[PDB]
């Protein structure tokens, strides 16, 4: 056995990693929304009830729900590792002024409970929380006073555990995010996969590093089968990251023979591959209709220790069927045939469906048309309320990171 | 003795005008959240449950709940008035192509139920809903094909019945909206106040008309008392419309002696007077903190049929107390002492509270700090769920238009 075991997107989910929204959602302000990747300001209490209901809906299906804050807290195994974490967090926090960085270090060092400490680093720090620094103690950047209310920004997207790191076979892809707001989130994965008693100490092989120059995000990484991976060349994932990931996979002999690289890097509208394409059964996929036209797929293999590329110019459904070993693949249209319904539901992550078993999917109640089509195809739905959670522009698959899945 | 009787913002509410969200909310698409006026795409079914719960919470307080779509349907008293409505709606619908205008006229003429017809005009028309026009029947704009999915754009702000027309005394201010697209919404008020058996036939005097040149919006119209009106000079209401309004009031002898004009036209952040200032009791007002500094108040009277303006340079609370005939006025700040909460709650319409009786207010459950301040001041709160409705960036006062309030 191994702590990580993910060889599909549809295998019966046994362990999943989530993040319960904390004060990072409360520290959202209207003027700073576009950058912190938020569409609206959620109501924390209702967002927490919705996220608890989602985690409970997973537990009701026999899934072990793991929390990012808990795993990160369990990684600060020594006072030295706890101090190393505080200092690494502060160096990446983009603090303006030496005296402000010093005051925050004192504040964090005073938090006795490890999970309480982790949660505070996730929430950020308001300037109002800090004592008044006397002029004599002030440095140059301390003297430049601004109306900006945060000393350390929150990381509100943390409840979207899909992107900072993705599980591949027995390994993890510790990602280098597009936005430097979201690349701060990869600090929790770093401490878990190096110092956690179960997930650290080299027990989990790394197929990507956060230190790496080129960008990659978990939403582009799809584990279709034990032999095939799907990865999108998008606005958030550089093509160079995909080759470095492939070379590392065949290096750590994970067992994946081929990689289907989905080129749509020119399509700014759709951030990740999973926002327009997910696997819901052995021979079924939810797809966004618009992406069919400007899509280029490549078969990337690692033979004679060198990488070989073949552009697959044929039909997508036929290509997926040949690669999965099934007779025919059904590409189910998000939002049906109606353009308006498709646009509306795509925006609400209608194509980003979490599959907890073959043909068993977790969906938002608001995606009525897509849900009705999935049901008509013989799929089983677990509908959840996501009115507050969808404000972060992500669905159930975005809010989750499988740690263990039954083999197919 | 008159169908409209509104001489305060706090008098016991007896009749209110609402609009239940319809298919206009379903006809929202991500790429055009710009050429319309929305922050997010709501889930219509949940939006409708939330509104119904809001309307029922009002009925439970002995308020008669009137609907815009019903009143507009009841105004199509003759086949001639029904046809005049269809043709006026089409002339303002900005239809691209003569043949498309003709096809939509046939479509609407086929809807036999008047409310079903009204609701369809509110929803707009998708191009997919229209039959294929043969090339021979097509004109030039018909031939220029675009990817744009609507033949007639929805009116998604219709559930915010506060702005297109405001009730003043026994009269109505049928407004001219700042944007010509939002101004399509004032067509329903026009048919109501001219042809409705109760509200038409000149039974409701007009203190403003939609065919007026300068712009004014309901959110900038406050009926403080039977003698005093508060009107805002904002980004949405031209100062010239206020003079036109005042002259029409004093002419139609509506009884209002003074108008307190609030200058903040330079403040680009706050759209109307009501988003930063509302009356919640005889001597209490909910206010946004930021607005006190850059605020200029003017006393506008019409003595000897010639407008007289006096700038009020004194304290706002003292000024409001002298004008209302109370000893002292309490200006309750939205979102309290914490900057983050104040920003968050102002955004969720925390300063714009519906008062259904003196000291009895209807609020969103999400505005925790404002609600706690109101409660601590001895006010009775009726809390509603507005997770879907607040996506339109408006609160309970924004979604309501009083038709009758008891005298103070």
């Amino acid at each position: 056995q191994t702590p990580i075991h993910v060889y599909s997107e549809i295998g019966k989910l046994k362990k999943v990693l989530l993040h319960r929204p904390g004060k990072e959602i409360e520290n959202l302000m209207p003027d700073y929304l576009e950058r912190l990747l938020f569409d609206d300001i959620p109501f924390l209490e209702d967002a927490q009830k919705e996220h608890d209901a989602f985690a409970q809906a997973l537990r009701d299906e026999g899934i072990e729900v793991l929390y990012l804050e808990t795993l990160a807290a369990e990684s600060l195994v020594t006072p030295e590792i706890r101090e190393a974490f505080i200092d690494e967090y502060l160096s990446e926090a983009n603090i303006r002024g030496r005296a402000t960085k010093k005051a925050i270090r004192e504040l964090l060092m005073a938090i006795e409970d490890n999970q309480e400490l982790i949660e505070k680093t996730m929430a950020g720090v308001q300037k109002s929380e800090l004592p008044e620094i006397p002029a004599s103690e002030k440095g140059l950047t301390d003297l430049v006073e601004s109306n900006y209310p945060f000393a350390i920004d929150p990381m509100p997207n943390l409840y979207f555990t899909r992107d900072p790191f993705a599980t591949i076979g027995t390994g993890v892809s510790l990602n280098h995010m597009f936005s430097e707001t979201r690349n701060r989130e990869t600090l929790y994965g770093k401490y878990i996969f190096t110092h956690h008693p179960i997930y650290g100490g080299g027990k989990v092989p790394m197929v990507y590093d956060r230190n790496e120059t080129t960008r990659i995000e978990g939403g582009d990484e799809l584990v279709l089968s034990k032999d095939v991976l799907a990865v999108g060349i998008s606005q958030r994932t550089d093509a160079a990251s995909i080759e470095k990931l492939l070379v590392n996979i065949f290096k750590q002999n994970l067992g994946f023979k081929k990689v289907l690289a989905f080129e749509f890097a020119n399509n700014r509208k759709f951030m990740h591959l999973d926002t327009v394409f997910t696997m819901v059964d052995y021979d079924k996929f939810t797809i966004h209709p618009e992406i069919e036209g400007d899509l280029r797929v490549y078969s990337v293999t690692y033979d004679n220790e060198e990488l070989h590329i073949v552009e697959e110019k044929g039909d997508l459904a036929e290509l997926l069927a040949a690669n999965l070993g099934v007779e025919k693949v059904d590409l189910i249209r998000c939002g049906g045939d109606n353009l308006v319904a498709a646009g509306r539901e795509q925006w609400n992550d209608g194509s980003n469906t979490l599959t907890i078993a073959p043909g068993v999917v977790v969906v938002y109640n608001r995606n009525t048309i897509t849900n009705a089509i999935l049901e008509s195809k013989g799929l089983k739905l677990i509908k959840i309320h996501g009115s507050e959670l969808v404000r972060g522009r992500g669905g159930p698959r975005c809010m989750s990171m499988p740690f263990e899945r039954e083999d197919i």
